[PDB]
């Protein structure tokens, strides 16, 4: 007998089991594994499950966390190519395919990245048909519109991570010009993760003292402190970054985790995600960006109606108009 046999007396009978909130993560490349790392580390899920087309890699990166299971909270961590280890997945994050190179703008990806859901994507509902997805490929509003229709899925379960990472990084550079932690600075950035997000000057606040009253011209080119040019560091972020180590990973990675943890501990915690925004601020196609919304055990429930000044409006106008200019132009 095994000293497994030995050892182990069965109280139950074997039963194949069910996990109770698995992820999957598909790519695991910089953005993919950070991901993964965070997830782990926040003991997000009781089954992970990795797909990339790079088989050596894949099975590279499962064995590595594998070692490290002792330090972790996750007894069942797998890898393949093969979609049919995704099966039972709570939410599937999509980080595959290509990224920026240096000074390249997210919306020259599109095709490329298309091409890639077009496979990625039926594969992921064929085995999780109950799952949400959380896109973070760029351009990664389009590739949630993508997403949803070639999914079927209705929409309170296909997010874009969206300006999570913008509104984040928003927020610390508030905080660095305030001294105080991020989390007690306050300000929404948009619209598009990209060059077209818009900086919700209005909504600004640090304890709900609104920094647009106390300084009209916040936002304009006619500023004493110069909060433009905040907004412009948050646009230029991530190629400056990624001019400096190639890509970006560990702010996505926990941005990332930050909308899971609300999602799977059923919280309602607001995040400006992207999501299908037709019929809002004047808006009339089927666009994708990030606004406020509602994130909990089923997804992304609601959004949140702001009073927009009319320039925040006419911005993020031009950046659905910016992102629809893409999307008329899909075929399948
Ligand atoms: N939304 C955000 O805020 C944000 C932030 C950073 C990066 N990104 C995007 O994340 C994506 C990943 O960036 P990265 O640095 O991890 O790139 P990377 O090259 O390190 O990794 C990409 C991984 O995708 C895999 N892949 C390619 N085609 C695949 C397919 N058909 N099926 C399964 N896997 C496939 C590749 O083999 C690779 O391992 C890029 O599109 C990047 O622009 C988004």
């Amino acid at each position: 007998a095994t000293l497994k046999e030995k050892l182990i007396a069965p109280v139950a009978e074997e039963e194949t089991t069910i996990p109770n909130n698995k992820i999957t993560v598909v790519g695991v490349g910089q953005v993919g594994m950070a991901c993964a790392i965070s997830i782990l580390g926040k003991s997000l899920t009781d089954e992970l499950a990795l797909v990339d087309v790079l088989e050596d890699k894949l099975k590279g990166e499962m064995m590595d966390l594998q070692h490290g299971s002792l330090f972790l909270q996750t007894p069942k961590i797998v890898a393949d190519k093969d979609y049919s280890v995704t099966a039972n997945s709570k939410i599937v994050v999509v980080t595959a395919g290509v990224r920026q190179q240096e000074g390249e703008s997210r919306l020259n990806l599109v095709q490329r990245n298309v091409n890639v859901f077009k496979f990625i994507i039926p594969q992921i509902v064929k085995y999780s048909p109950d799952c949400i997805i959380i896109v973070v490929s760029n351009p990664v509003d389009i590739l949630t519109y993508v997403t949803w229709k070639l999914s079927g899925l209705p929409k309170h379960r296909v997010i874009g991570s969206g300006c999570n990472l913008d509104s984040a990084r928003f927020r610390y550079l508030m905080a660095e010009k305030l001294g105080v932690h991020p989390s007690s600075c306050h300000g929404w950035i948009l619209g598009e993760h990209g060059d077209s997000s818009v900086a919700v000057w209005s909504g600004v606040n640090v304890a709900g003292v609104s920094l647009q009253e106390l300084n009209p011209e916040m936002g304009t080119d006619n500023d004493s402190e110069n909060w433009k040019e905040v907004h412009k560091m948050v646009v230029e972020s991530a190629y400056e970054v990624i001019k400096l180590k190639g890509y970006t990973n560990w702010a996505i990675g926990l941005s990332v985790a930050d909308l899971i943890e609300s999602m799977l501990k059923n919280l309602s915690r607001i995040h400006p995600v992207s999501t299908m925004v037709q019929g809002m601020y004047g808006i009339e196609n089927e666009v994708f960006l990030s606004l406020p919304c509602v994130l909990n055990a089923r997804g992304l429930t609601s959004v949140i109606n702001q009073k927009l000044k009319d320039d925040e409006v006419a911005q993020l106008k031009n950046s659905a108009d910016t992102l629809w200019g893409i999307q008329k132009d899909l075929k399948d």
